[PDB]
């Protein structure tokens, strides 16, 4: 499916009226894969982190880490997969441009990739971004074949602001979110008990991250 008509049929109508989209089956089984088996080797080679520190027992041993991450730019060895799908996600925010509400999209992050690892933890309540760092828009791909949140958790809820409900998003295989970065879209994963991959660029808005500069002060003489 072409990406220009994903995102003029679907990703700027949906993201103008509700903020959330989701797109399932986005690259296909043989790319997912790949995605998959190159993420999987990143973990078995040690690129991940540790974990965040949970829970800081007296006892160092008895620690609690939860998700690793890794930060991937999409050109080194063993990740040219991740590096499409990086560019796949930029083609179709491109056909959207000046059509997410009045942000001009002009520059993203990295890729972060994440690890929860299937040890009971998750991710507490958040927003992204809170104090205008210029990141407008989260973008996430989930890798994780035949994932049952009934029996696995790892579900990803969002509280859009000012309903009374919650969004919740099963991380499967294939699937692409996008939502808004900022206070409207407050969310947490739930502890998953399986190990649960996810894939997250973040899009600049041009205004807002101009003007962050300013205010997290770049030095000339
Ligand atoms: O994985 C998901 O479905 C949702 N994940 C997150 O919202 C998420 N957000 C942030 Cl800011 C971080 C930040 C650091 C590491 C992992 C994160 C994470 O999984
Ligand atoms: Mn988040």
């Amino acid at each position: 499916l072409p990406a220009l008509k994903l995102a003029l049929e679907y990703i700027v109508p949906c993201m103008n009226k509700h903020g959330i989209c989701v797109v399932d089956d986005f690259l296909g089984k043989e790319t997912g894969q790949q995605i998959g088996d190159e993420v999987r080797a990143l973990h078995d080679t040690g690129k991940f982190t540790d974990g965040q520190l949970v829970s800081q027992k007296s006892d160092s041993s008895k620690d609690i880490r939860g998700d690793k991450i890794t930060w991937i730019e999409g050109k080194e060895p063993g990740c040219e997969t991740i590096g499409l799908l990086m560019s796949s996600m930029d083609d179709l925010i491109r056909h959207c441009n000046g059509k997410l509400g009045s942000y001009k999209i002009n520059g993203r992050t990295k890729a972060m990739v994440a690890c929860y690892p299937g040890n009971g933890t998750g991710y507490v309540r958040h927003v992204d971004n809170r104090n205008g760092d210029g990141r407008c828009v989260t973008c996430i791909y989930y890798l994780n074949k035949d994932w049952d949140a009934k029996v696995s958790g790892g579900i990803l809820r969002i509280f859009p602001e000012g309903k009374a409900q919650f969004a919740d998003i099963e991380p499967k295989f294939d699937r692409l979110l996008f939502f808004w970065s900022d206070r409207r879209n407050p969310h947490e994963v739930q502890p998953a008990y399986a190990t649960r991959y996810a894939i997250t660029v973040w899009y600049f808005d041009a205004d807002e991250r101009a003007r962050a500069k300013v205010k997290y002060l770049k030095g000339v003489r």
